């Protein structure tokens, strides 16, 4: 048992929720929250944006110190950063950025990253302003995580059409 509310179950092992992933973490402090990372941890908008505000900037200096001593993450990579005032730890996961021509068969790569923790708060990875179809990004998600994922998609229309659409 878990403390995570009100998701939908999808699957054996998936749940999904209108939520703001913000506003959810701050609620359950998970163990880990996934954010939609870039390769440079330069958490400018869209969830990471949000995440990072909400930490008040701590989650980008950190980010910075890890850059400075490690380079930039792999497309389609991750690592693991505090959370802060929002989580135990935070999953860095770069999805593929379609607004920058990047390979959408990526987002497999990208999703393996969560199978290294047993439970997670997590978005669609390369949906919002990475430009990716989110309905094609919870199938992979679906046909790619193994572990406890909780979804939390901020749109109600998206998250309407992602449940009545979901096979
Ligand atoms: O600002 C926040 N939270 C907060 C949460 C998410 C996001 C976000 O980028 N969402 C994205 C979105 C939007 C539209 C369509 C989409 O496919 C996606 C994918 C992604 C998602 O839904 O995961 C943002 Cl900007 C802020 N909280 C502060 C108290 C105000």
């Amino acid at each position: 048992v878990n403390s995570f509310s009100g998701y939908l179950k999808l699957t054996d092992n998936v749940y999904i929720k209108n939520a703001d992933i913000v506003e959810e973490a701050k609620k359950v402090k998970p163990t880990v929250v996934v954010n939609a990372a870039n390769v440079y941890l330069k958490h400018g908008g869209g969830v990471a944006g949000a995440l990072n505000k909400a930490t008040n900037n701590a989650m980008q200096v950190e980010s910075d110190d890890y850059i400075a001593t490690n380079g930039p993450l792999k497309v389609g990579g991750s690592c693991v950063l505090s959370g802060h005032n929002l989580a135990k730890h935070c999953l860095h996961v770069v999805g593929p950025n379609v607004n920058k021509g990047e390979d959408i068969q990526l987002l497999k790569s990208a999703y393996e990253n969560f199978n290294q923790h047993e439970v997670l708060l997590a978005p669609l990875l390369s949906a919002g302003i990475f430009g990716a179809d989110p309905i094609h990004s919870l199938r992979v998600c679906v046909d790619t995580v193994r572990t406890n994922v909780y979804l939390a998609v901020f749109d109600k229309n998206l998250y309407d059409k992602l449940v009545s659409s979901f096979l």
